């Protein structure tokens, strides 16, 4: 039925079809987001607007990279957040030709949902670069959290944020425990398993980025993700170490509860 | 159902879906050819092989240009003819980003038919450039054929060609009358109406190119089409004036029987 239209079907929960560009090895991906299909979308509200979390675009870009064979998100810069309008949103990712180094540009567009794709009013929401896979470090066997780390009490964490206009519903309240040492933050982050097929579940990935609120940073929204590497897919329960990385940024190291490396982010920048 | 997969449906008889690349204004088109659906494919046999006529790729490229908004085929260079293998063939056309002049590259690939598009063994069959539309000349009101033109008898034209290994079945025997003056050739060319939705019906367009066999050229296969402009779609009956255009090439001017301009080709080159 997908082959009947001459496209490939996409396994990612948010994607519908993929089409290769045979001459340059790129590809175009189409998908659709809506609160009906992904009710957790309704639980990320910022200043009164239902905003799609940037982590949705990061996970989709990782899925695109894995499909095209360039699985590292060397950079993704988020423009305007997607504002979810009851009607849902169409998504379109384009991966272009390789540069001399073998890297490719990826662009991400969205539009208000329409019946006929010719009518889609695309706007650009992100752009970045896909690159080659890198090896995983060794399993972490050190005490968790580290010896001198002290508990960060989380009791009114989400209440506090809500006051400030950042309203995370239970689906996004995924910081389960946290500790601090110097300006490093250690956290256990987990969601309930649901859809398979994400590269890194975007609710889980947003909650990984939430660790930045617990450090010297916490008093914006992430806007640039730099060197995102994925070593395991399908995680719903991870440990995160967030370390300072220059102004308005932290590096992230994400493992499973057994210490195996799951993902790294050289710097996540807020603005 | 097409919108369900996030693509646009294609009106061209050989195409299945189209997908825009919103960032650069290009697009990717997929389709499929087979003798079951287009029985005339079986009637173009060259040296014993069932070869898809180059005019199929030219018509598809014009359809792509019209869709993207660049309706002139500034050039199309045909590589290896597509050899039709009982299983049919998949087709894929990619239109890229505009150059500074606003022109775009178009690539055409084909593969043996497969159930899963991920398995498609694409090979490149043509590449060219799409450009901006140009105005039509005035209606031709001159005597047809011109006053001093003499009949070219056509009686064993197709028999002769068949001897030489070029076997055109009745569907392609579309040269209905021809005349010559100097090295110019005038011809009436027509097929029976069938599928709508072609930019220039590829059987009709191959028979337009057949006029090159009637002139000082006629004793190969066209391999480069230079500046193909379309002023009318849906023609099944045309008049053709073919004029010498340098070595191994002729220019073509194609009108309806009322003299209105339908198409021009600055040079069609054989090799
Ligand atoms: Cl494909
Ligand atoms: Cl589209």
């Amino acid at each position: 039925d997908v082959s009947a239209l001459g496209v490939r079907g996409a396994e990612h929960p948010l994607l519908l079809a993929a089409v290769d560009v045979p001459g340059h090895g790129g590809a175009v991906f189409t998908g659709r987001l809506s609160t009906d299909e992904q009710p957790w979308l309704a639980e990320h509200v910022v200043g009164g607007r239902t905003l799609v979390p940037g982590s949705v675009l990061v996970d989709l870009a990782l899925a695109a990279g894995e499909d095209v064979g360039l699985p590292v998100l060397e950079e993704l810069v988020l423009q305007r957040p997607l504002v979810l309008a009851g009607a849902g949103a169409l998504l379109r990712m384009s991966v272009g030709a390789p540069d001399e180094s073998g890297r490719r540009t990826i662009d991400v567009h969205a539009a208000e949902d329409v019946a006929d794709l010719a009518d889609a009013q695309w706007s650009q929401h992100a752009t970045g670069t896909l690159a080659q896979g890198v090896a995983a470090g060794p399993r972490d066997t050190e005490q968790w959290p580290p010896e001198d780390a002290v508990r960060i009490p989380l009791d009114d964490h989400y209440d506090g944020l809500a006051e400030q206009g950042y309203e995370y519903g239970p689906s996004f309240q995924a910081l389960r425990a946290a500790w601090r040492k110097d300006d490093s933050v250690y956290a256990e982050v987990s969601i309930a398993a649901d859809e398979e097929g994400y590269a890194f579940h975007p609710v889980l990935l947003d909650a990984v980025a939430q660790t930045l609120s617990l450090g010297a940073l916490g008093e914006k929204l992430p806007f640039a993700w730099n060197t995102v590497t994925l070593h395991a897919s399908g995680a719903t329960s991870v440990r995160v170490v967030a370390t300072p990385a220059g102004a308005d940024a932290m590096a992230l190291r994400v493992t499973d509860p057994a210490g195996h490396l799951v993902a790294t982010v050289d710097s996540l920048v807020v603005r």
